[PDB]
């Protein structure tokens, strides 16, 4: 249909427009749409972009309302004090404020259906929120309307939430649009999206981003796909991959690099409730915190992982065990069979289960999937879903089967419940990856896994070692393997902090010469160098002029291929703040090489220093533009779990930085 009004280039400077004579008679009917295109790059704490209300004395509490907060919350408010409906449905971090030094213009559609009784908002192409209820109030038939009003609410008589901003356009349409409509209206979006609710995956959510750009050109992307919620393990999560051919222009529909079986891949709606958001999938084996590297040697991509045993997590792992045996220098998996109370078994040679007691092999083997077979033939295991049917979340069993796997629950033989680290290769640039094998023990015995950090790993310019940084207590441990990871060794850097989360990336400054710069506990980005290929580490120096919170966040890092000022570049992606995860800033350091120490010259704002950015990913494009894959919501703040579409990418040239 065509819209019943129209209009544009409408200035909201903390005064109302009345827009009543050119819509009121107009509306008709119990469904609507409004669809907004506007731009708030300076916006008020809390400000109404759109109102409909009963502005008489007496009826203050009638009204309908489109609103937005500076956090970049939207949110609408459908009131009627004489029907006793009072509706506020909102979303932490749906808006965008600045890009590339422009206001951005976000677009927003908001659909008031009263045959499905749904209320339905998208920003940006993302639908943020869907909201169904039992007695529905159309936007229209709220009892004495006589106000329509752009840049605040009319309540009576006075204005109400007033708004700084512009309303490039507004239209109104007296139909609830279907969403195959809402996805014809033209964005003007500054990023784009990877990864993506309802993609093949069919993870609701994601976190924890990477990019890499590999040799050939192909940049490839992993993600935390996230079954149960944004929650970090426990969990369902699996590792998810993409590539681009044409420089990040288009990405491949995801395929899985990392993943398991034992919960069914559900696209579920997490609720955000005070009561019910940290519900959390207790049963489920999980990947997390992935990280990428290429090898020139054999050409292969290696992505490492951390591995969670069913219902694991960082904070029920065993710290005191790595779930090795280790003899005369060989470690083999250690397994407990069901009924036993200790860990009688191990995994040997050619996958054969042999009981550690008796000192004789049993009939059982384990494959390369880590499944196990009785006699040569597989074992099965009932795959669990979940649901919050019941108004709680239920894991139960499915009537699926699936082969049994030594990291599930259900399992026959079980691995210790500590967390690991795994790997896996691919051999066509990300288009398929191998089974995963688990990474040795590098701290004994006694031991849990070291923590990836995610990103990237380090592939050195003059020779075919490989690097990736982990963290501990007390130290960041480099993993280095020398022969396309098919063996590992350590290198220990002590750290001046207990239990850190020193999620680390790393920079080669010059040949040889490896700057690492890590999160703190001290609000501070710290680093260390290595020059002499990894083998050995400096002590710790902080950058100042960046600004964390108290319990830091991943930065990522990148050194530039290209000369910025006559001088060599590093590039750090971080949110700059000493109060949450907001305030992306790309940061562009210049190196002196007399030192090599590095010059902190150009800040770059990703959006509104109020707005989201937490955990980031940052490359060099192969045709030297920057891309950026990030998480832009406060992935720390109890009030931003479980948002979909929040992880974004976007393209920034040297030009945008200086
Ligand atoms: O120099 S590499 O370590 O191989 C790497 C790629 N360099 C190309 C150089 C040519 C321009 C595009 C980026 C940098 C890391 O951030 C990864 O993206 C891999």
């Amino acid at each position: 249909i065509s819209p019943i009004f129209q209009g544009g280039s409408y200035q909201l400077n903390n005064k109302s427009i009345d827009i009543s004579s050119l819509l009121l008679d107009k509306l008709s009917g119990e469904s609507q749409t409004v669809v907004m295109k506007f731009k708030a790059d300076k916006p008020n704490s809390l400000q109404a972009l759109f109102g409909l209300s009963n502005s008489k004395a007496g009826f203050k509490n009638n009204y309908f309302s489109i609103f937005m907060r500076d956090s970049g919350e939207i949110g609408v408010e459908i009131r009627d004090a004489q029907k006793g409906i009072n509706y506020l449905f909102s979303r932490p971090a749906s808006l965008w404020g600045k890009h590339k030094g422009q206001a951005v213009e976000n677009t927003l559609v908001f659909v008031s259906d009263s045959k499905d009784k749904t209320y339905t908002m998208y920003v940006n192409g993302i639908e943020v929120f869907s909201e169904t209820v039992d007695t529905f109030l159309p936007i229209s038939n709220i009892n004495g309307i006589d106000k329509a009003t752009l840049g605040a609410v009319n309540r009576e008589g006075k204005e109400h939430y007033l708004a700084k901003g512009s309303i490039d356009e507004i239209s109104l349409f007296n139909k609830a649009i279907s969403d195959q409509e809402v996805s014809t209206i033209p964005l003007s979006n500054p990023f784009q999206l990877i990864f993506q609710s309802g993609d093949s995956t069919q993870a609701n959510y994601f976190r924890i981003p990477t990019l890499y750009t590999l040799s050939s050109g192909r940049v490839l992307s992993s993600i935390d796909a996230r079954y149960g919620g944004t929650h970090d393990s426990k969990s369902k999560i699996n590792i998810a991959t993409s590539y681009s051919d044409d420089n990040g222009k288009t990405w491949s529909e995801p395929i899985f690099a990392m993943k398991f079986n034992d919960y069914e891949e559900q696209l579920v709606y997490w609720p955000r409730d005070n009561k019910l958001k940290n519900s959390q999938i207790s049963g489920s084996a999980s990947f997390i915190d992935s990280s990428i590297v290429e090898d020139k040697k054999s050409g292969k991509t290696i992505l490492l992982a951390d591995v969670m045993p069913a219902g694991i997590g960082n904070n029920n792992a065993n710290k005191a065990d790595s779930g090795f045996k280790e003899i005369n220098g060989h470690y083999y998996l250690k397994l407990k069979k069901n009924g036993d109370n200790d860990f009688r078994y191990t995994v040997r040679e050619n996958g054969v289960v042999y009981n550690e007691t008796t000192n004789k092999p049993t009939n059982y083997t384990i494959n390369d999937k880590y499944e196990v077979l009785e006699g040569g033939k597989s074992l099965t295991v009932e795959q669990y879903s979940v649901d919050f049917d019941s108004g709680s979340l239920r894991e139960r069993h499915n009537g699926k089967q699936v082969p049994m796997n030594v990291f599930y629950k259900d399992s026959l033989f079980k691995v210790t419940p500590t967390n690991y680290i795994a790997m896996t290769t691919s051999q066509n640039r990300g288009e398929s990856w191998e089974q995963f094998k688990l990474l040795p023990p590098f701290l004994g015995e006694k031991h849990n896994g070291t923590y990836l950090c995610p990103g990237q790993g380090l592939a050195l310019k003059s020779s075919n070692r490989l690097i990736f940084a982990t963290y501990t207590s007390g130290e960041l441990t480099y993993l280095i393997s020398d022969d396309s990871g098919q063996t590992w060794k350590k290198s220990s850097a002590s750290i001046p902090f207990k239990n850190a989360t020193a999620e680390a990336q790393m920079v080669e400054l010059r040949d040889g010469v490896i700057r690492t710069f890590f999160r703190t506990t001290t609000g501070k980005i710290a680093y260390m160098t290595s020059r002499d290929s990894g083998e050995t580490w400096s002590k710790v120096s902080y950058i100042d002029g960046i600004q964390q919170t108290s319990y830091g966040t991943q930065v990522s890092a990148i050194k530039y291929s290209q000369l910025i000022d006559g001088k060599e570049a590093v590039i750090l992606s971080t949110p700059n703040s000493r109060s949450g995860r907001k305030g992306g800033q790309l940061v562009v350091g210049l190196v002196n090489k007399e030192d090599d120490s590095i010059d902190w010259k150009y800040h770059y704002g990703i959006d509104l220093p109020s707005y989201g950015y937490a955990y980031s990913a940052i490359t060099e494009l192969p045709n030297h533009h920057i891309g950026v894959l990030f998480e832009k919501y406060d992935s720390w703040s109890r009030n931003e779990l479980h948002l979909s579409n929040v992880v974004q990418y976007i393209d920034l040239e040297i030009n945008d930085l200086t």
